[PDB]
């Protein structure tokens, strides 16, 4: 096919893991010349051979096509080899939105807001597509050049060093994680609702909702789910958070059948445009057998 690795000259390593890893590249070939884009490459022997796995990766695949969305990352080009695939994702020039909270610290409410309502969104298009997106760390969330917020990974984990064997649920942290998860109690929807809050209080105040002084003391203060918010919080934050962040699911805001729009509506959000933010026209704060794996774009 017209497409293939020789296509893209390789700028520098993104990320290394067992499945794979992750290039910066430059495209060589007409198409888009010299336009840079990220490759993902994994293992197909890491894979195939895992039933598991292999139905993840394929879902990784179609969600990234099935799914058009301006929060969530753009499939450009996806292949194969003898024993590779290659999703061609576009280049996210912004970085992660945690680079950003690690350098301010703490972001002021209309910078948290922003930020919240684009993910708030995305959130909503997922579950309107039985799609629940699970790990909201800030490091699943990245900024495009105009400092707009892609939600990034839906794909295998991104480790060398895994959490146990089996799963990877918890390969990474689990501060953004919702109780009935680490109960492997069941789950839906809801545990975005609370990631979100998590989220958020991360945001406002520097650390996530129940960091303890290690990740067993962490995953203790979680299933406890005894909430302290700080006094500068402004009431709408502190009433959000307090809905998010409920240990029942079925209770937190969002949980319901408005899912998104229950969230969205809160008064934390009144100076939200949804029409403008949707058209991203705002003012950001910053900056076996794999057969049709072979993809290219529009659409
Ligand atoms: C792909 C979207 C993106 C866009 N623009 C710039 N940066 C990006 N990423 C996405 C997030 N990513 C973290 C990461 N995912 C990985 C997946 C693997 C895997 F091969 F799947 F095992 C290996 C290492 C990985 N490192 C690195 C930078
Ligand atoms: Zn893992």
């Amino acid at each position: 096919e017209k497409i293939r690795p020789e296509c893209f000259e390789l700028l520098r390593v993104l990320g290394k893991g067992g499945y794979g890893k992750v290039f910066q590249v430059r495209k060589v070939t007409g198409a888009n010349t010299g336009k840079i884009f990220a490759m993902k490459v994994l293992k197909k022997a890491m894979i195939v051979r895992n039933a598991k796995d292999t139905a993840h990766t394929k879902a990784e695949r179609n969600i990234l096509e099935e799914v058009k969305h301006p929060f969530i990352v753009d499939l450009i080009y996806a292949f194969q080899t003898g024993g590779k695939l290659y999703l061609i994702l576009e280049y996210l020039s912004g970085g992660e939105l945690f680079m950003q909270l690690e350098r301010e610290g703490i972001f002021m409410e209309d910078t948290a807001c922003f930020y919240l309502a684009e993910i708030s969104m995305a959130l909503g298009h997922l579950h309107q597509k039985g799609i629940i997106y699970r790990d909201l760390k800030p490091e699943n969330i990245m900024l495009n050049h105009q400092g707009h917020v892609k939600l990034t990974d839906f794909g295998l984990c991104k480790e060398s060093i895994h959490d146990g064997t089996v799963t990877h649920t918890f390969c990474g942290t689990i501060e953004y994680m919702a109780p009935e998860i680490l109960m492997r109690s069941g789950h839906n929807r809801a545990v975005d609702w609370w990631s979100l809050g998590a989220l958020m209080y991360d945001m406002l105040t520097g650390a996530p909702p129940f960091t303890g002084e290690n990740r067993k003391k962490t995953i203790d203060k979680i299933l406890k789910c005894k909430l302290n918010l700080p006094p500068y919080l402004t009431q709408e934050a502190r009433d959000l958070l307090k809905k998010l962040l409920k240990r029942n699911a079925a209770s937190r805001l969002g949980a319901g059948p408005g899912d998104a729009g229950e969230v969205q509506a809160h008064p934390f959000f009144r100076h939200i445009n949804w029409e403008e933010l949707l058209a991203r026209k705002v003012e950001p704060p910053f900056k076996e057998m794999f057969r049709d794996f072979e993809y290219i774009a529009d659409w």
